[PDB]
């Protein structure tokens, strides 16, 4: 498994876009691909597929505001961020 093409797959997914396979450095929130309720999707889903869970207090525009930047947070994250119900 590839973490990084795994989270832009799932990205791509929520925005139904795969400009943000091929543009990886676009400004997510600027552009206008990813609103509140599509950053609620993709938290969701990143728990669901790879059971990482970020809460919304966590997450910041000014930060996770690209594909590329998005992988890096959650690459930084997967450690720590990683649950396995018992």
């Amino acid at each position: 498994m590839d973490f990084k093409q795994e989270v832009l797959d799932v990205l791509a997914e929520v925005c139904q876009d795969d400009i943000v396979k091929e543009n990886p450095d676009i400004e997510i929130f600027e552009e206008g691909l990813l609103d509140a309720f599509g950053t609620v999707e993709l938290l969701l889903a990143i728990e669901n597929r790879f059971d990482i869970l970020v809460p919304i207090t966590e997450f910041d525009r000014d930060v996770w505001n690209t594909p590329n930047n998005i992988v890096n947070q959650l690459s930084e994250l997967k450690r720590s961020h990683h649950h396995h119900h018992h």
